[PDB]
RNA sequence: AGAGCACUUUUAUCACCGUGUCCCCAAUCUGGAUAUUUUGUGUG
């Protein structure tokens, strides 16, 4: 139905199971998007729960909604070497062994990356009650974001959209993922998707269906 | 409350040492601002 626009000056999405060296996507998951927008929507988790792991989300019960993805301007990346927090995977020992508490002990720094900037038009094609309890959450009662505002009408730019096995791509995105929880599953299928450069409103194939 | 973003870019260090831009030189040589001009006119 209606959209929004979003901006901020830094930003960075880790692609999961990167390996010691961290890398990053030009335009954000599927799966953060939707994170955001819960978060936004000031509705916690279904999960509270603390262990190994904590992502157990059964998709029984959470509201409906279609997720389109725009993008106004490229931006570039740096890159930043400092430290990082290492998981052991050797047998190791000694002081490890001794204290244990969260130890998390030993410490090696590789690399990372981060975004130069980002301005997206985010499109949303969602139920009433959603977008009333959206608008409440932010009017009522990690540098990730700046500032949001809707000026869905104007300030077109480009859209992305899944690519079938023809032709050629450009400009497109490595990898994305629909739905995932950190444990094993079938993860994601569709994996490609290229950006597409008009000015228009994105077409029908442009706007995805989150299982979620 | 966004595929949970921490645990690390950390700790010391003289670009130092000696070194005359030095030694001579002329702005020199001549030239009539010259030629004429009444402060005149009257008052106890």
């Amino acid at each position: 139905t209606r959209y929004l626009r979003l901006k901020a000056p830094f930003a960075a999405f880790r692609p999961f199971q990167s390996g010691s060296f961290r890398s990053t996507t030009p335009v954000p998951s599927f799966s953060a998007v939707y994170g955001l927008l819960l978060n936004l929507a000031g509705i916690e988790q279904r999960q509270e729960v603390e262990g190994k792991v904590t992502l157990i989300k059964p998709k029984a019960e959470l509201p409906k909604l279609a997720i389109a993805i725009g993008q106004v301007k490229p931006s570039s990346t740096s890159l930043i070497n400092q430290q990082l927090h290492n998981y052991p995977v050797g047998n190791s020992g000694k002081e490890f062994a001794s204290r244990t508490f969260g130890s998390k002990y030993w410490i090696a720094p590789v690399r990372r990356e981060v975004l130069v900037n980002l301005d997206l038009i985010i499109g949303l094609q969602s139920p009433v009650e959603f977008w009333q309890k959206l608008d409440q959450g932010l009017k009522g009662e990690n540098f990730l974001f700046d500032e949001i505002y809707p000026i869905e009408k104007p300030d077109l730019a480009s859209w992305y959209c899944p690519l079938e096995p023809d032709t050629r791509p450009n400009q497109g995105a490595c990898r994305l993922t629909l739905w995932i929880d950190r444990e094993n599953n079938t993860q994601t299928t569709i994996k490609v998707f290229s950006p597409s450069d008009f000015r228009l409103e994105p077409p029908a194939k442009a706007w995805q269906q989150l299982p979620g």
